Protein backbone atom coordinates (compact mmCIF):
# COMPACT_ATOMS: atom_id res chain seq x y z
CA UNK A 1 0.00 0.00 0.00
CA UNK A 2 0.44 3.74 -0.31
CA UNK A 3 2.90 4.82 2.59
CA UNK A 4 3.70 9.04 4.17
CA UNK A 5 7.10 10.50 4.19
CA UNK A 6 8.28 13.78 5.94
CA UNK A 7 8.88 16.57 3.57
CA UNK A 8 9.64 20.47 4.33
CA UNK A 9 8.17 23.40 3.43
CA UNK A 10 10.00 25.28 0.98
CA UNK A 11 7.79 27.53 -0.85
CA UNK A 12 3.75 27.64 -1.78
CA UNK A 13 3.35 28.61 -5.47
CA UNK A 14 -0.16 28.28 -5.87
CA UNK A 15 -3.39 26.40 -5.09
CA UNK A 16 -2.39 23.07 -6.64
CA UNK A 17 1.58 23.25 -6.52
CA UNK A 18 4.06 23.63 -3.64
CA UNK A 19 7.96 23.51 -3.63
CA UNK A 20 9.25 20.89 -0.77
CA UNK A 21 12.59 19.49 0.48
CA UNK A 22 12.03 16.11 0.01
CA UNK A 23 14.95 13.53 0.91
CA UNK A 24 17.38 16.69 1.01
CA UNK A 25 16.26 17.98 -2.20
CA UNK A 26 14.25 21.03 -3.25
CA UNK A 27 11.45 19.86 -5.45
CA UNK A 28 8.29 21.14 -6.66
CA UNK A 29 5.00 18.85 -6.33
CA UNK A 30 1.60 19.07 -8.25
CA UNK A 31 -1.18 18.33 -6.04
CA UNK A 32 -2.87 15.17 -7.37
CA UNK A 33 -6.35 14.47 -8.40
CA UNK A 34 -7.22 18.00 -8.14
CA UNK A 35 -8.11 21.31 -10.24
CA UNK A 36 -7.81 24.70 -8.31
CA UNK A 37 -8.69 27.65 -10.35
CA UNK A 38 -5.14 29.37 -10.67
CA UNK A 39 -3.56 32.95 -10.61
CA UNK A 40 -1.10 31.58 -12.20
CA UNK A 41 -2.85 30.32 -15.53
CA UNK A 42 -1.06 30.22 -18.54
CA UNK A 43 -3.50 31.79 -21.07
CA UNK A 44 -5.82 33.26 -18.04
CA UNK A 45 -3.73 34.86 -15.01
CA UNK A 46 -5.87 35.14 -12.01
CA UNK A 47 -9.03 33.36 -12.51
CA UNK A 48 -12.10 33.76 -9.91
CA UNK A 49 -11.28 32.27 -6.97
CA UNK A 50 -7.51 31.53 -7.62
CA UNK A 51 -6.16 33.86 -5.00
CA UNK A 52 -8.94 32.13 -2.30
CA UNK A 53 -7.52 28.51 -3.13
CA UNK A 54 -3.94 29.53 -3.29
CA UNK A 55 -4.40 31.69 0.07
CA UNK A 56 -5.87 28.30 2.07
CA UNK A 57 -3.43 26.02 0.60
CA UNK A 58 -0.60 28.02 1.92
CA UNK A 59 -2.11 28.76 5.22
CA UNK A 60 -2.63 25.07 5.80
CA UNK A 61 0.89 24.09 4.72
CA UNK A 62 3.03 27.17 6.09
CA UNK A 63 0.98 26.20 9.45
CA UNK A 64 1.55 22.72 10.04
CA UNK A 65 3.72 20.75 12.62
CA UNK A 66 4.83 18.86 10.14
CA UNK A 67 4.62 17.81 6.21
CA UNK A 68 4.37 14.31 4.73
CA UNK A 69 3.85 13.18 1.01
CA UNK A 70 2.48 10.51 -0.30
CA UNK A 71 2.97 9.20 -3.61
CA UNK A 72 0.17 7.25 -6.08
CA UNK A 73 0.74 3.60 -7.60
CA UNK A 74 1.59 5.03 -11.23
CA UNK A 75 4.17 7.81 -12.27
CA UNK A 76 5.67 9.22 -9.47
CA UNK A 77 6.61 12.63 -11.62
CA UNK A 78 4.70 14.56 -14.31
CA UNK A 79 6.49 15.69 -18.18
CA UNK A 80 7.41 18.54 -16.20
CA UNK A 81 9.13 17.17 -13.73
CA UNK A 82 6.57 17.38 -10.90
CA UNK A 83 6.33 15.39 -8.03
CA UNK A 84 3.22 14.06 -8.20
CA UNK A 85 1.43 13.20 -4.79
CA UNK A 86 -1.17 13.78 -2.02
CA UNK A 87 0.11 16.17 0.69
CA UNK A 88 -0.59 15.81 4.13
CA UNK A 89 -0.57 18.93 6.68
CA UNK A 90 -0.70 17.79 10.49
CA UNK A 91 -2.57 14.57 8.93
CA UNK A 92 -5.13 16.22 7.15
CA UNK A 93 -5.08 15.97 3.18
CA UNK A 94 -4.56 19.20 1.54
CA UNK A 95 -5.59 17.62 -1.87
CA UNK A 96 -9.14 16.74 0.00
CA UNK A 97 -9.25 20.15 1.89
CA UNK A 98 -9.48 22.14 -1.04
CA UNK A 99 -12.41 19.70 -2.97
CA UNK A 100 -14.25 20.11 0.28
CA UNK A 101 -14.06 23.82 0.61
CA UNK A 102 -15.54 24.42 -3.14
CA UNK A 103 -11.82 25.70 -3.96
CA UNK A 104 -11.03 22.83 -6.07
CA UNK A 105 -12.81 20.50 -8.40
CA UNK A 106 -11.26 16.28 -9.41
CA UNK A 107 -9.27 16.43 -12.29
CA UNK A 108 -9.40 14.33 -15.16
CA UNK A 109 -8.07 10.56 -13.88
CA UNK A 110 -5.27 8.76 -14.65
CA UNK A 111 -5.29 5.36 -13.54
CA UNK A 112 -3.41 3.82 -11.94
CA UNK A 113 -2.92 7.15 -10.26
CA UNK A 114 -6.57 7.20 -8.62
CA UNK A 115 -6.26 5.93 -5.18
CA UNK A 116 -8.27 8.33 -3.13
CA UNK A 117 -10.14 8.97 -6.20
CA UNK A 118 -13.90 8.24 -4.81
CA UNK A 119 -12.78 9.94 -1.69
CA UNK A 120 -11.93 12.92 -2.94
CA UNK A 121 -15.53 12.67 -5.28
CA UNK A 122 -17.34 12.33 -2.60
CA UNK A 123 -15.91 15.45 -1.15
CA UNK A 124 -16.87 16.97 -4.00
CA UNK A 125 -20.14 16.41 -3.98
CA UNK A 126 -20.85 17.55 -0.39
CA UNK A 127 -19.12 20.78 -1.64
CA UNK A 128 -21.19 20.99 -4.54
CA UNK A 129 -24.33 20.26 -2.42
CA UNK A 130 -23.17 23.25 0.23
CA UNK A 131 -22.88 25.28 -2.83
CA UNK A 132 -19.89 26.09 -1.56
CA UNK A 133 -17.04 28.60 -3.02
CA UNK A 134 -16.87 27.26 -6.72
CA UNK A 135 -20.14 26.04 -6.90
CA UNK A 136 -21.65 29.19 -5.30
Amino acid sequence: KLHKEPATLIKAIDGDVVKLMYKGQPMTFRLLLVDTPETKHPKKGVEKYGPEASAFTKKMVENAKKIEVEFDKGQRTDKYGRGLAYIYADGKMVNEALVRQGLAKVAYVYKPNNTHEQHLRKSEAQAKKEKLNIWS
